[PDB]
């Protein structure tokens, strides 16, 4: 399917869903951009980014660290982030 | 996104949508498989397939012929069919 005519939906696993809904999300399926929107909000509101180095997220004491399995990560490393998110998506076949 | 965790939706243009709804479809977005399900039904119910050569669809006197722009096509030629369907999908970006 041509990328222009195509809408792609993902279904977060229970823990990611609870996180997304904790910042105002209502539904069960999302585009990746929508998941990123809410994850961005979560990070901002819990002030997980380092004020001095605003590209590193420190999440070791937060549920995000559980979901992602790392104590911290760089927002500049997109593919790593997508990988971490994919681990929290329901296989729908 | 891993293909297993991914649901892809398309939005039929007005004429295809009217065709899909003419055979029981209710919604505005569909997976490709869902569009194919309803197109298959349309073809069966209007008996557009050739009883003697059941792989050729004759649609020149039908709205399907307008949508697809051909007087007939083979069901064995999948990529041609997908191409014809893509012309009837709303670009959603
Ligand atoms: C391109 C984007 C990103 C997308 C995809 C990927 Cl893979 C990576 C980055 N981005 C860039 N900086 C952050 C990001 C970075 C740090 C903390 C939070 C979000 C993000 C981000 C968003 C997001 O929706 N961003 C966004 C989208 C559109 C416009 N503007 C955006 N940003 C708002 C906060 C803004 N910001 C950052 C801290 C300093 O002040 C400030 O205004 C910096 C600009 N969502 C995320 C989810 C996670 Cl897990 C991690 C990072 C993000
Ligand atoms: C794999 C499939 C197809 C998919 C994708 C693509 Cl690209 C091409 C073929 N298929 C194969 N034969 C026809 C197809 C062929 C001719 C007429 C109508 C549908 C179709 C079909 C379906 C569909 O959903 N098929 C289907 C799906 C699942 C199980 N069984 C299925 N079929 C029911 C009618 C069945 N059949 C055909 C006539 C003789 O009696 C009979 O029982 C032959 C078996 N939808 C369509 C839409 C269009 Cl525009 C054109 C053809 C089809």
């Amino acid at each position: 399917i041509p990328a222009s005519e195509q809408e792609t939906l993902v279904r977060p696993k229970p823990l990611l869903l609870k996180l997304l809904k904790s910042v105002g999300a209502q539904k069960d399926t999302y585009t990746m951009k929508e998941v990123l929107f809410y994850l961005g909000q979560y990070i901002m509101t819990k002030r997980l980014y380092d004020e001095k180095q605003q590209h590193i997220v420190y999440c070791s004491n937060d549920l995000l660290g559980d979901l992602f399995g790392v104590p911290s990560f760089s927002v500049k490393e997109h593919r790593k982030i997508y990988t971490m998110i994919y681990r929290n998506l329901v296989v729908v076949n």
